[PDB]
C-alpha cells in the first residue's frame, strides 16, 4: 500500500532508460560493430531485438508490473523456482560490486581532467619510462607502440602487479573516489523525497546532451571522414557464419540488462493500469539508438587520431577500459581545448554508470525490504539502504589494490556471463511452461486492457526460448580463458571465476532442499505437483482488482 508509486510514467520511462544505457554502449558495441564485419552487422543486431531482446523485455516488464512485488516476490509463482530469484540477487550483487569500481576509476579521471595542461598528455612526468613515444611529443607492441595514456594508466593510476596474488598497498585515491560514488548514491537513494525519481532526470537526460556535444565536435572540419566508412561500410559477406549471430544476441541480451534483477523492481512500483507494451518498444528503441549514436560519435575521433596518426584505423581500437581510459582521452588531448571534451566525456560516463548503479541498488533494497516486509521494515528503509551501501563499499576495497584490475575483469568475464543465460532460461521455461502460456496470457490481458499482440505470442512461446537456448550453446561451444592483454590466469583465478559463477548457477537447485518431507515430499509426483502450484497469495497486490476469477 505504502510502498509508493512512481507517480508520472515518464518518471519510470526515463529511470528504466538509464538503466538500460550502460557503460556498454560506450566501449563494447563499437568495437564489436567493427570487429564483427563491418556496418552490416546492424541487421543481425536489430533483427535479434525483435525476436530476443524485446519479447523479453516485455516478459520482464510485465511480470514486474502484474505481479507488484520486487525481485522475490514475483516467484510467488511456483514456490519451487523462487531460488531463482535469489540467484537474481546474487548476480545483482556481483555487479554492484564491481560496477561502482569502474565509476570509481572514472571519477578520478574527473578532478584529475581540471588542471590546465592534461597529465596524460606530455613525456616530462616523473613516471614515464624510455617508451613514451607518443603523438603530442612535440618537446613492445610493433617497435615502441606505448601512448603515454597508456603509461599513465599503468603506472599511475594503479600500479599494476605481474601476478595475482601480489596484493600491496591500496590504491588512495582510489579507496577515496570509490568511497565518494558509494556516498553519492547512497545520498540520492534516500528516499526521503523520492526513490530517486526527481534526480533521474538530470542522470537520464544529460548523457544524451553531452553525446550531442561530443558529435558535434567530431564531425567537423578534422579529417575524421575515413572514421566513418570504417563503421558505416556494407561488409556483407560476414552474416554467414555463426560466430557473429551468436556475439549480435550476447550483446542483445547483456547490453538490455535483462533477467538480473533491474527491470523487475522498477517495473513493480509502477501502477497496474500501465500500458508496458508501449513502455517496452521505446526503452529498447532508445538503447539500440543510444548504442548507434555511440558508435558514430567515438569512431570519429578515433578516424581523427588514425589521420593524424598516419595509421589506418584498425591501429587503434579497443573493446573495454583500453577504449573508455586510454585510447579516448589520447585524442580527445589533441583537440585545441581538452580539458572541456575530456570532462564532458568524463562526466557522462559517471552519469552513465550511476543510472545503473541507483537501479542495482534500489534491486537490492526493495529485494531485502520485502523479504521481511512488516509495518517495522518498511519504516527504516533508509537505514537499510545505508547497511547495504557500507557493506558494498567494505567489500569493494580490494578491487581498488594494486591488481584491483585484474579481478574486476574476471569478475566482468565470469560472475556475470553464464548465471545471466542460465537463470533467464529457467525463469522463461518456467512462466510460460510451467505455470502455463494462457493463464500469463489472459493474465496480461488483464491488466493491459487488450490481449497481447499476435506476434508477441508466438515469439514467446517459440522464438525466445529457442533463442535463448542457442546463445548458450553458443557461449559453452565458444569459450576461451580469459586473459588481459598479454596473460593468462593460472588456477588461482579461473578456478575462483568458475566457483563464482557456481555460486549463483547452482542457487536454483539448492532451493530443492527447502521443499521438506512435511510439503508431502514422499511419493514424488504429487511432491512436485504441489510447491509449484501458485498459492492463495499470487496475483494482483490491490484489492477491488481481484475482478471475480481472483479469490472471489
Ligand atoms: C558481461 N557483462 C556483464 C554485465 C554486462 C556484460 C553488464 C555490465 N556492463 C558492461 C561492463 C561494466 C563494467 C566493466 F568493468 C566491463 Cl568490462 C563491462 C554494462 O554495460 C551494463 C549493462 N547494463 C544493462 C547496465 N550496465
Amino acid at each position: 500500500l505504502k510502498r509508493g508509486n512512481w507517480g508520472n510514467q515518464i518518471e519510470f520511462v526515463l529511470t528504466s532508460v538509464g538503466y538500460a544505457v550502460g557503460l556498454g554502449n560506450v566501449w563494447r558495441f563499437p568495437y564489436l560493430c567493427y570487429r564483427n564485419g563491418g556496418g552490416a552487422f546492424m541487421f543481425p543486431y536489430f533483427i535479434m531485438l525483435i525476436f530476443c531482446g524485446i519479447p523479453l523485455f516485455f516478459m520482464e516488464l510485465s511480470f514486474g508490473q502484474f505481479a507488484s512485488q520486487g525481485c522475490l516476490g514475483v516467484w510467488r509463482i511456483s514456490p519451487m523456482f523462487k531460488g531463482v530469484g535469489y540467484g537474481m540477487m546474487v548476480v545483482s550483487t556481483y555487479i554492484g560490486i564491481y560496477y561502482n569500481v569502474v565509476i570509481c576509476i572514472a571519477f578520478y579521471y574527473f578532478f584529475s581532467s581540471m588542471t590546465h595542461v592534461l597529465p596524460w598528455a606530455y613525456c616530462n612526468n616523473p613516471w614515464n619510462t624510455h617508451d613514451c613515444a607518443g603523438v603530442l611529443d612535440a618537446s613492445n607492441h610493433s617497435l615502441q607502440r606505448t601512448s603515454p595514456s597508456e603509461e599513465y594508466w599503468r603506472l599511475y593510476v594503479l600500479k599494476l602487479s605481474d601476478d595475482i596474488g601480489n596484493f600491496g598497498e591500496v590504491r588512495l585515491p582510489l579507496l577515496g573516489c570509490l568511497g565518494v560514488s558509494w556516498l553519492v548514491v547512497f545520498l540520492c537513494l534516500i528516499r526521503g523525497v523520492k526513490s530517486s525519481g526527481k534526480v533521474v532526470y538530470f542522470t537520464a537526460t544529460f548523457p544524451y546532451v553531452v553525446l550531442t556535444i561530443l558529435f558535434v565536435r567530431g564531425v567537423t572540419l578534422e579529417g575524421a571522414f575515413d572514421g566513418i566508412m570504417y563503421y558505416l561500410t556494407p561488409q556483407w559477406d560476414k552474416i554467414l557464419e555463426a560466430k557473429v549471430w551468436g556475439d549480435a544476441a550476447s550483446q542483445i541480451f547483456y547490453s538490455l540488462g535483462c533477467a538480473w534483477g533491474g527491470l523487475i523492481t522498477m517495473a513493480s512500483y509502477n501502477k497496474f493500469h500501465n500500458n508496458c507494451y508501449r513502455d517496452s518498444v521505446i526503452i529498447s528503441i532508445t538503447n539500440c539508438a543510444t548504442s548507434v549514436y555511440a558508435g558514430f560519435v567515438i569512431f570519429s575521433i578515433l578516424g581523427f587520431m588514425a589521420n593524424h596518426l598516419g595509421v589506418d584505423v584498425s591501429r587503434v581500437a579497443d573493446h573495454g577500459p583500453g577504449l573508455a581510459f586510454v585510447a579516448y582521452p589520447e585524442a580527445l588531448t589533441l583537440l585545441p581545448i581538452s580539458p572541456l571534451w575530456s570532462l564532458l566525456f568524463f562526466f557522462m560516463l559517471i552519469l552513465l554508470g550511476l543510472g545503473t548503479q541507483f537501479c542495482l541498488l534500489e534491486t537490492l533494497v526493495t529485494a531485502i525490504v520485502d523479504e521481511v516486509g512488516n509495518e517495522w521494515i518498511l519504516q527504516k528503509k533508509t537505514y537499510v539502504t545505508l547497511g547495504v551501501a557500507v557493506a558494498g563499499f567494505l567489500l569493494g576495497i580490494p578491487l581498488t589494490s594494486q591488481a584491483g584490475i585484474y579481478w574486476l575483469l574476471l569478475m566482468d568475464n565470469y560472475a556475470a556471463s553464464f548465471s545471466l543465460v542460465v537463470i533467464s532460461c529457467i525463469m522463461c521455461v518456467a512462466i510460460m511452461y510451467i505455470y502455463g502460456h494462457r493463464n500469463y496470457f489472459q493474465d496480461i490481458q488483464m491488466m493491459l486492457g487488450f490481449p497481447p499482440p499476435l506476434f508477441f505470442q508466438i515469439c514467446w512461446r517459440f522464438v525466445s526460448p529457442a533463442i535463448i537456448f542457442f546463445i548458450l550453446v553458443f557461449t559453452v561451444i565458444q569459450y576461451q580463458p580469459i586473459t588481459y592483454n598479454h596473460y593468462q590466469y593460472p588456477g588461482w583465478a579461473v578456478a575462483i571465476g568458475f566457483l563464482m559463477a557456481l555460486s549463483s548457477v547452482l542457487c536454483i537447485p539448492l532451493y530443492a532442499m527447502f521443499r521438506l518431507c512435511r510439503t508431502d515430499g514422499d511419493t514424488l509426483l504429487q511432491r512436485l505437483k504441489n510447491a509449484t502450484k501458485p498459492s492463495r497469495d499470487w496475483g494482483p497486490a490491490l484489492l477491488e482488482h481481484r475482478t471475480g476469477r481472483y479469490a472471489p
